[PDB]
């Protein structure tokens, strides 16, 4: 039985209270100038999509017109006005598509109009038109058939460029700390391994090559869902040791109060967050997730976020759009959360799917974009833990502290928690997996 206040599902145990994890003495943290900023945030900006898409259409026809290669666009209300002799090019949004055993039809729409459109079973870059997901921007050269048919020969996406100059060396070494999927609150959470999480970063190691990157480590990013929730999924009280929101904000501050004061901790909402109930979340619901925002080394970050840590672009979102790709591609699953990933980033868009349980608000301008292109893209949502670069962008998932649930057994969702990615800030990778699985 879910309780609701002014709305919102609050409520249907120690809050870590007593938790007190004082700096390792020993250990002296290397002195580093912290240079960081919130490159963007949400908050910093008839039909109910229109201007969604219209936002969507602009900002990816903008990406892709950077390509080089992309010439002689035309516009699709203008397809029949061209000759069949003519090689063009058109940009717009993947309404439908249909594979039939001669090839792939997808509804092409641009500003101007909507056109049918075939790309042949095995033209060289059938692979990705085969992987795209719709409502994603992407380009067609080839002929318009006056049959009502534009036969293309080639396909586009967005993409990352393939040439990037590369950045200046830092004075200092300096290390980042990727966590999501805390899920305070239930029962599967890994308590043990998450409190050895927090005497690792106040310089409790064992070994001299851990303790140099303690030294060095000034951020600490978590990519949402850090908070089971409340009324999530049917039967989820059944899980919960903890059964009300504020209760789950005010033991997940307790736990994050004794994170290290020259760590800056960069809070971003997930699906299970007192948040907003789509996709992008501006922030966290001030009401319920209040002890989050008085933690004095604490930012809170939106859905999706980017953050410029020392001249260098992490780009953080929870991974609703991992789920999108999942569903949508055969061959492309979990267990390697890396692939799905690297999709989003050549679409360049977090989520571009409508309909999913991924709730897509019809706002005024799409700000699931990827607009720019980052030197990391960091997903938690999925709870398995990958790291891939595509075209020097690090693509990684920061898995879970919350072991497998009921719930998760039942949909076939297998985690791997208590997996930390640890991240060199100058090459934006991932260089060492912190392994505290074995307390769980
Ligand atoms: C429990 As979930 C799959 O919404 O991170
Ligand atoms: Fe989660
Ligand atoms: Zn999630």
């Amino acid at each position: 039985v879910v309780l609701d206040k002014y709305g919102y599902p609050i409520l249907y145990y120690s809050k870590y209270e007593d938790v007190v994890i004082e700096w390792n003495p020993s250990v002296t943290p290397v002195q580093i100038e912290k240079n960081y900023e919130v490159k963007f945030d949400v908050r910093q900006v008839v039909e109910a999509y229109a201007s969604l898409f219209k936002s969507r259409l602009s900002k990816l026809k903008r990406i892709l017109r950077e390509n080089p290669e992309i010439s002689n666009v035309v516009d699709i209300g203008k397809l029949n006005y061209v000759s069949g002799d003519e090689e063009v090019t058109i940009i717009g949004l993947v309404n439908s598509k249909r594979e039939t055993n001669r090839g792939l039809i997808f509804e092409v729409e641009d500003k101007t109009g909507i056109v049918k459109v075939f790309l042949p079973k095995d033209s060289e870059d059938y692979r990705e038109a085969f992987k795209v997901l719709p409502d994603a921007v992407v380009a067609f050269k080839g002929f318009y058939s006056k049959k009502g048919i534009f036969f293309a020969n080639k396909f586009y996406l967005p993409d990352v460029p393939l040439y990037r100059k590369q950045k200046p060396p830092l004075e200092e070494k300096v290390y980042a700390i990727l966590i999501s999927d805390i899920h305070v609150g239930s029962r599967e959470f890994c308590e043990k391994a998450f409190l050895k999480f927090l005497e690792w970063l106040n310089g409790h190691v064992e070994s001299k090559e851990e303790e140099e990157i303690v030294s060095r480590v000034k951020y600490l990013i978590i990519a949402g869902d850090v908070v089971d929730g409340i009324g999530i999924y049917p039967g989820q009280y059944s899980d919960l040791v903890i059964p009300d929101i504020f209760d789950q904000y005010e033991a997940l501050a307790n736990l994050l109060a004794n994170v290290p004061e020259h760590i800056t901790m960069f809070i971003g909402p997930g699906n299970a967050d007192a948040a907003r109930p789509a996709i992008p979340q501006p922030e966290f619901y001030k009401e319920y997730a209040k002890p989050i925002y008085k933690l004095k080394n604490a930012i809170i970050i939106s859905n999706p976020a980017v953050i410029r840590l020392h001249g260098r672009d992490f780009l953080i979102a929870h991974g609703r759009g991992i789920e999108d790709v999942v569903s949508f591609v055969p061959g492309l699953t979990h267990h390697k959360p890396g692939l799905p990933m690297v999709e989003l980033l050549k679409m360049r868009h977090l989520a571009p799917t409508f309909g999913g349980k991924v709730p897509i608000a019809p706002d005024p301008e799409d700000l699931l974009v990827i607009e720019e292109v980052p030197d990391l893209v960091q997903m938690g949502h999925v709870h398995v833990y990958d790291a891939v670069v595509y075209r020097g962008v690090q693509l990684v998932n920061s898995a879970t502290w919350q072991a497998q649930t009921e719930f998760q057994k039942m949909v076939n969702i297998v985690p791997t928690p208590a997996k930390v990615p640890v991240v060199d800030v100058e090459s934006a990778r991932v260089v060492k997996v912190l392994d505290f699985s074995g307390w769980c």
